[PDB]
């Protein structure tokens, strides 16, 4: 008397997923006499004990263990069982799932007195399942403990509302799987709804044209920070060759040229320029070449 290896798959019949790094854990109940011979087979290549690799095998059933489980260990694990009677051959597909990697190119902007704009990018990784959401979590810089603004978020981008004058706040995103969220993004810097405004920048392209033995007209760039606050006008100022005293040129002026007067015949001059705000006046723009006050000859 004899009989057939049979196998009982019927708990794998939806698949088995394994979430990283938990074990991979196939038990499957055997009977046939004489007592049949496991042989366990990921794709096209036989598994034997090692490392990560460990089965054993009981009477009742023969059961394979993979731990710690890794991404590469998906796909369809095949038991063979064989006896004199006949060899038999059932297969298990595993999906090896994880969690989601970080939002990529998290930026903030927009910043009203109570609301703060950010947008990021997908993460490069799901994790091998479809993204649930993302978190949007905030904190700040004096407390401790990061609080969730909202959660299961199906969109790049979200206004974190409810934020205080005169605080400064951390922010960061994560993403959602069905094993949970991923590594958190941050912030490049904090952001600061107060921000006390500054002094402007200095004017960039100082040019100058029409120069005869008495005036000269010069053109400057208005600067790309105005500080904060807006830029009330420019001061240019004037340097002989023979001295280190740089002297104003008329008065404040609201527009980006001026025609300076009142030079000297045969003189040298250099010019810079000043951005004025509430503030106060930036620091002076890169001063010019000494230009010689000169009519123009031949």
């Amino acid at each position: 008397g004899a009989m057939e290896p049979t196998m009982d798959l019927s708990a794998f019949k939806d698949g088995l997923e394994v979430i990283v790094p938990n074990p991979i854990t196939t038990l499957v109940p055997s009977t046939g006499y004489p007592r049949p011979t496991a042989t366990w087979c990921f794709g096209d290549k036989v598994l034997e004990t090692g490392d990560r690799v460990k089965m054993k095998t009981l009477s009742a059933y023969a059961e394979l263990v993979i731990s710690p489980s890794e991404r590469s260990d998906k796909g369809i694990y095949t038991l063979k069982l064989e006896n004199r009677v006949k060899t038999i051959s059932g297969e298990i597909d595993v999906n090896v799932i994880a969690r989601p990697s970080a939002p990529k190119e998290l930026k903030f902007g927009d910043i009203t007195k109570d609301s703060v704009h950010l947008t990021w990018e997908p993460p490069d990784d799901d994790g091998g399942s479809p993204l649930t959401g993302y978190v949007v979590e905030k904190r700040e810089v004096s407390r401790k403990t990061w609080t969730k603004v909202m959660d299961f978020v199906t969109d790049l981008e979200f206004t974190v509302p409810d934020l205080v004058q005169g605080k400064e706040y951390l922010f960061r995103v994560c993403a959602r799987n069905k094993c949970g969220p991923g590594e958190p993004a941050y912030v490049d810097e904090p952001v600061n709804m107060s921000t006390p405004a500054t002094v402007p920048d200095p004017p960039e392209n100082v040019k100058w044209r029409d120069r005869t033995a008495n005036s000269i007209f010069l053109t400057w760039d208005p600067p790309k920070n105005d500080g904060g606050s807006r830029i009330k006008g420019y001061i240019v100022e004037r340097c002989p060759r023979g001295s280190d005293k740089w002297v104003a040129c008329g008065e404040p002026v609201a527009e980006t040229k001026m025609e300076v007067t009142g030079l000297e015949e045969g003189k040298w001059y250099a010019y810079r320029v000043k951005a004025l705000n509430r503030q106060g006046a930036s620091k002076p723009s890169r001063p010019t070449e000494e230009i010689q006050a000169v009519d123009t000859q031949e």
